[PDB]
């Protein structure tokens, strides 16, 4: 049977990340934690990229931009949303997490949803601590299992040719 | 690492702007702001350009145009959504912000977002004395820091080239 | 600064109206009411291009239609929905105002709403005779602007060159 | 009639920063609100100097130092004080205020008060926050607006000679 | 960015020292203290300069003699001031804050503020043991960073020279 | 500065696992997560040494074996101490921490300490779901990168002589 999943070495990757600096707070908490899964996962970082935005509205564009280059094999999201507003935590967090997803089926090229949607401050503080759950730890190493997957899938297309 | 974020200097940057008149009273208000800042940022006001339409609904298709121009590098979403039809505010608010959000993820060029959401008329007027809360102030804002970026990410591809 | 708008006369133009025939008791009402803003505002009738359909569901598809060919500038949306059963006016409806939006942005296009949505006939017989709330006299307003605001947009692209 | 005022466009501007390093809890933070606002309105950083002492008490001392070198055209006044002893919050606290004062009437420099006096650490908590007011993003701006000011001042006098 | 602070080494440094003989069973404790983390921190015990007064009043005017000395790169404030006289607690400590504060923004060279304000005596024999809150200790090693600093600001101007 | 740190990447390296049959049920599931980890992050299966004993105590003496191979960079302690006999959970426990800790340092080669203290079964169960606290998870991962770090340490030592 043929079988593709992925390693987690990120040993010839190039990752694409966007950040809103709205409740930077928690944001510069998850960005390293990202870049630390990453280079401590092999990966160079001279390759990542980041782009810094005003919230989590623009996240969307940015990442659009971040895919098409031809360079970027990964894209993380990054942001916090705190319940501030209904209109926008309920209409910018489906959009941006509908909006996220129709990029990556377009752009043939995946991306992690690296969100902390908090309804609460104190949620807030539980996820960018000490155990080991920090969010961008992991949207960061989905995206390189991701990564070395569809260097999987389209290396077993290309390679095998 | 390869870092992008934009200064807010409004030299040498031309931009949109779309108006609803639904609820004049405090949308003049907005306006004001809003080319405030950007002039203010050192940006000249000749290059703004202003449309102006009836009810929010109009607010999309308008922009649409707006944007499909060479020489506008962003444009600010400006009106009022206060709760007169309720029928009106779900469709017609949720419709702006994605069918905005489409058109900036589609054309690539940014679109901000002045839009003020107040239950009440008070919490409008409140908002647009000194402390810069005039939504249009911030959307402005946001606006120049896109622009300086999509010309900081596109230049830094073009000049490099 | 360079402001654009759209004044209220009719003349030089050519609109589309999509009617639907449920509930017919009503359309006549409004139809009549749209067709009165036209030629009175300026319009001659001999450029109105009026396109019947079964119910509700059908309008998108027309005014597609009407979009595509060059001649026609706006379309006036019309039909009435009536809290008769529940699955066809949420899903109904809500595919009506984001199924003729995606049109307009697509095709940059004005169509406008006229879409009444009432509870009861008496509800319409007080908007039909003379309380100047005939919402299809409102939305073929609000389409005249758009109309003549496109024509002002597209008129000053082309005339400038 | 003859006006003054400033942008904010921070290009062509070096800076003067002093920092107290007591209670460094919250000097960090608006350390970089001043660098932030600084860099993030035009202005680069290689111009930037920053100048650490131990407390409140020496902020006067080394701000008369950074204001007599020519190529400082602005000075951002950053400390903490707490409570701690009631003889050195009131008489630190006015006699740097003053102090700071007369240093500019006399220097003819443009100094901002970029303190934050907490009578309590709660305080202390709120202003070093997320709603963007940063004390240190806020003197950093008044700075700039009195940079380019009496570099409109001085500039409206050198150059129409 | 450049970036001035001093490091702590006493070594090629010459110091003043003022002491007030107002309640000298603690004031020697403090002396002992002062010299005490000078020499330890390297630096040679004869570059001391040590002058004695009766009470508090006379700190100032000794201190600005000991400034004009070209060879003393900075002076250590010490005295005691116990409520003994309200009225001279009042007018002579806020005098001795801002006779000292002046002189030092005068002569542009630091002095410290050796000033241990007991309202008890139990306070002051606390505070000198094995924690050093010997304000003595502190005022020495601020004294020391200061130095450095000043032979750190006007040393990288000459020598840049 | 000069910084020594362990990415996780496990090519390239030959590991040392030694297991307690001791509570059979449980163990079989560590040694699952730990190979699974190992081979994961891309390290081939066939360089593990895997050596299995009766119960706790010989813990330490095959490793000590174990460590003296030339070609085992790391050995991965694992073993299960559940309180079935108190004297022998106080005395081999610690001795296993003691014993294991000091060939660690007399060799200078690292042991991890997959070692689960478990009262109760049902907590051991438990921590070996896809959550990851399948402590042998953890401690080849905390093997990998204490591998990697001293061929990190002594690395640097031999290739830039």
């Amino acid at each position: 049977m043929e079988i593709y999943e992925g390693k987690l070495t990120a040993e010839g990757l190039r990752f694409g990340i966007v950040a809103s600096r709205f409740n930077h707070a928690l944001v510069g908490r998850l960005v390293e934690g990202a870049i630390d899964c990453i280079v401590r996962h092999g990966g160079r970082e001279e390759d990542i990229t980041l782009v810094c935005v005003p919230g989590s509205w623009e996240i969307p564009v940015a990442a659009g931009e971040l895919a098409r280059k031809e360079d970027i094999d990964a894209v993380i999201a990054i942001g916090v949303l705190i319940e501030g507003a209904e209109p926008h935590f309920d209409y910018i967090a489906s959009e941006v997490s509908k909006g996220l997803a129709n990029l990556s089926l377009e752009l043939r090229k995946p991306i992690s949803f690296g969100d902390i949607t908090d309804d609460e401050l104190e949620e807030a503080i539980e996820c960018a601590g000490t155990e080991h759950g920090n969010k961008g730890w992991e949207a960061a190493l989905s995206a390189i299992e991701m990564a070395n997957l569809f260097k999987s899938l389209r290396l077993e297309h290309h390679h095998h040719h």
